[PDB]
């Protein structure tokens, strides 16, 4: 599914399933990303670029940030 394809190779080794391998309490249901805030696109292009800890980061090296407004779309077939 396009954005998919990339987040089935750049999250799905951590993101299994809308899951978590890393926090299993940290999930990208909406419940929760509501509590912090995270139910856009954007948000799901910036942050990955320089996000916090226990999660890596994506620079425009190989991944550009047009390519990332891609991957919020992922996130948005789902659980918006
Ligand atoms: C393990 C090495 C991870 C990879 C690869 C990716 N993410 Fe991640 N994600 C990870 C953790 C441990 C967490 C919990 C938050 C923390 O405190 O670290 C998350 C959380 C998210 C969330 C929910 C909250 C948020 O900050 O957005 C989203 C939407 C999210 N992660 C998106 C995301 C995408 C799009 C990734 C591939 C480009 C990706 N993650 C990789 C661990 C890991």
């Amino acid at each position: 599914a396009g954005g998919g394809e990339l987040f089935a190779t750049h999250c799905a080794g951590c993101h299994p399933q809308g899951g978590n391998t890393v926090h299993p309490e940290k999930t990208l249901a909406r419940a929760r990303r509501e509590a912090n805030g995270i139910r856009t696109v954007r948000d799901v292009a910036a942050y990955i670029r320089n996000p916090g800890p226990g999660m890596p980061a994506f620079g425009e090296a190989m991944i550009p940030p047009a390519d990332a407004l891609k991957i919020g779309e992922y996130v948005v077939a789902s659980f918006p």
